[PDB]
């Protein structure tokens, strides 16, 4: 029976472009949004978003190969090899076939779909790139990465929106637990800080417009909410059995426990005022890791910002936990970070490990006035030490209801 | 131990809106590639592809709802529609949460992406649609069909390009067998034929020329084969539990038996011509299945009429058969249907499933002049009868070097 661990991290985020860096970041309640200006936001009603800062590739992606590829490509590979190194895994031919890759994004090479599309209309199909589609679709990470590394087991990319970060690493963890593979990269890669992902969500009301303050505008289960933030970034993690990993003498951050999925069957867009698929969704990751919900000392919401699916979300918890409701911290790194989109369970599931091996917890900043209603400690605007925790959760969800939990432990 | 089995089909494709209509034309030897109509093809160096013909969603979509959603989504909910009608299945308080959904695509909303950025770049951010993002992004048909039939299960969505139709299905059947649920829709949907999706795989002369005999164009192994040819539909079957199945009385049409998974690590848009990674693919599904090649009768090729491709695929064949290479019926159905990318997988998986019932394979038509050094069948010209054919195992592979084989097992 395949137990499933943690032995490597990569990320690029908007408030660090490593691992440490970010975590030092986020325990320190700092924020990463800042005002847009690779392109004009006149036009635009949202004007800032969580970027990230003087990414260089250089090292690790010729410029001639950077042609074929968008940043939320260049991204991915990026935290891949940090993962890749970090976990001092050694490819042999022996080993090609039993290590593989789940990776995936949620609206993938928008910019190059943007640029291929301005070309094409100013002249013509004779201006569309050859590398189009290469460029833009979501399972080239998984691509080059699976090259790069000669790596030859299973690969698979998910692309469930917000939701995909948590399935990737879940499904990764099953097709090693099943026998399929014995490591797997896994996680999600997003670049959407472009005029369509900024105008496209701020066409559909989705987006906060505290352009006089950046910084304060992602605020979850704050009154004043007005919307989720972008956020652009990718996170990967290197998963793999515990024995493979221990007869090589592997550092493990955690051990992979429980993964549970959900569908709301409510509306395209938005979660039910009762968070009902929230709920199965914690509530199968627990049955999945064969734990209570009172055994969880930290939930990593998905917690966005917006009125309507925070809401929801702490309905949900309330509904879970019950009892402990009051004594499991909450909280949304979304607060600082923005929405990584098919990103986001990456990172967070990133932060949900970390928070396990330094026994601290996040803050949710910018929690001036809480909801009204809520019993539910949220750990507003400084981060939390903790005594004994042995588990955290995780959650993503997504526009079709599609929902995910992750459940991580110690050790 | 949880067996797998199919008990509802659906598909729309380019010779059949309907499953049996589709098999009916294939079996024929009939073709449904055709001029392209709906865009000015003229600077276009492909002008053909095959369309899906006077498609009709009125009395399943609101005019309404259509507004919302890009042509492939629309395509998979009727597919998924017809399916779960199919399938006899009846959703209850108590089944919603053991159904859910399994459903991707290789590009996703291209048509509504080309008129969102026109409007933008024509009249601004002011132009683009609130259901730019909702309308376009490819885990959308699991989205509206868990909501239309109240599904509450796992819901997740693939994108391997042109290897996802395989993967959604493979998944399905593990979310099963796992126990994370009971039944699945699954499968994928494309609708590719675009300014864009035309321009841009014409743009890596991935695409045959042929406009003088469209009909001609795709000619898997044929000597003058000049690349794959577009194709548009959806393809979804019901997986569920055996015991679940009976319990009810369902059709089963067959059993899901092995599923296998490989990664090429060789090139970003080309197979090695070695065929090494599709052969680990076939490989992995007859040790997943716990059989051998020479039982397997029937194969569906991802067989996509590109110079480099199908030698690889062969080369595999041979590779994995050796013996039985000359026994054992080989062939491409996209020499009729054209190719399906994130929906291939899907309709092939049909028909490799109907080959079972009806004990009768389809032909790989234009095939005139194999490709010299070619001991394997591909069933030429003209459909073929079988005897006791108790397994058949479909192929799809796509960029970024992913593979996937499925293999189903009759009764
Ligand atoms: C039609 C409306 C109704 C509207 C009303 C109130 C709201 O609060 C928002 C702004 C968002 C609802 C929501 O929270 N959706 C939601 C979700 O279901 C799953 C994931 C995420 C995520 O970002 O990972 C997410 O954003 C909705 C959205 C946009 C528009 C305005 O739908
Ligand atoms: C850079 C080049 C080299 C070139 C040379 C010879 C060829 O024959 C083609 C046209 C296609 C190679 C190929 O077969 N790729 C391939 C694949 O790896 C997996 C899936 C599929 C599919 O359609 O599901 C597929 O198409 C290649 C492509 C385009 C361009 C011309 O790469």
């Amino acid at each position: 029976k395949r137990r499933v661990v943690v032995t490597g991290l990569g990320m690029l985020s908007p408030v660090g472009n490593t691992v440490e860096s970010t975590w030092k970041a986020l325990l320190a309640g700092q924020s990463g949004i800042s005002l847009i200006d690779h392109f004009d936001t006149s036009a635009y009603a949202t004007k800032f978003a969580g970027l990230v800062k003087d990414f260089n590739c250089e090292d690790i992606i010729s410029r001639k190969e950077q042609r074929k590829m968008d940043a939320f490509i260049q991204y991915g590979i990026v935290a891949g090899v940090q993962a890749m190194q970090d976990s001092g895994l050694e490819i042999t031919e022996e080993n090609a076939t039993r290590i593989g890759a789940a990776i995936g994004s949620g609206i993938g090479g928008l910019g190059l779909i943007e640029e291929n599309h301005t070309s094409l209309m100013n002249g013509g199909p004779r201006k569309i790139s050859p590398f189009f589609v290469p460029s833009t679709i979501v399972n080239m990470v998984a691509g080059h990465l699976t090259i790069m590394y000669g790596l030859r087991g299973p690969s698979i990319s998910i692309a469930t929106a917000q939701t995909s970060g948590v399935h990737n690493i879940g499904h990764a963890a099953r097709i090693i637990a099943y026998g399929d593979a014995d490591v797997m990269v896994a996680g999600g890669a997003e670049k959407a800080s472009t005029p369509l992902g900024v105008g496209g969500f701020g066409a559909a009301r989705a987006l906060s417009t505290r352009n006089d303050n950046p910084q304060a505008a992602s605020r979850p289960w704050d009154k004043e909410r007005d919307g989720f933030v972008l956020g652009d970034g990718a996170g990967m993690l290197v998963l793999e059995e515990y024995e493979h990993a221990k007869k090589r003498g592997a550092k493990i951050y955690a051990e992979l426990v429980g993964f549970g999925m959900s569908s709301d069957a409510y509306h395209m867009t938005s979660p039910p005022e009762n968070g009902a698929g929230a709920a199965l969704a914690m509530a199968n990751a627990l049955r999945d890791a064969g734990i209570e919900a009172s055994q969880i000392g930290y939930v990593n919401a998905h917690g966005t910002s917006t009125p309507a699916g925070d809401k929801a979300e702490a309905q949900a918890v309330k509904t879970i936990f019950g009892e402990a409701a009051s004594r499991v911290l909450v909280s949304s790194t979304k607060s600082m970070t923005g929405h990584l989109l098919g990103a986001a369970g990456a990172v967070e599931s990133i932060y949900s490990i970390l928070a396990l091996r330094d026994q601290a917890v996040p803050p949710t900043i910018n929690l001036d006035n809480p909801d009204e209603g809520c019993d539910l400690d949220f750990v507003p605007h400084e981060a939390r030490q903790v005594s004994g925790m042995e588990y955290t959760l995780c959650n993503s969800f997504g526009f079709g209801g599609t929902n995910g939990s992750l459940i991580f432990k110690k050790i």
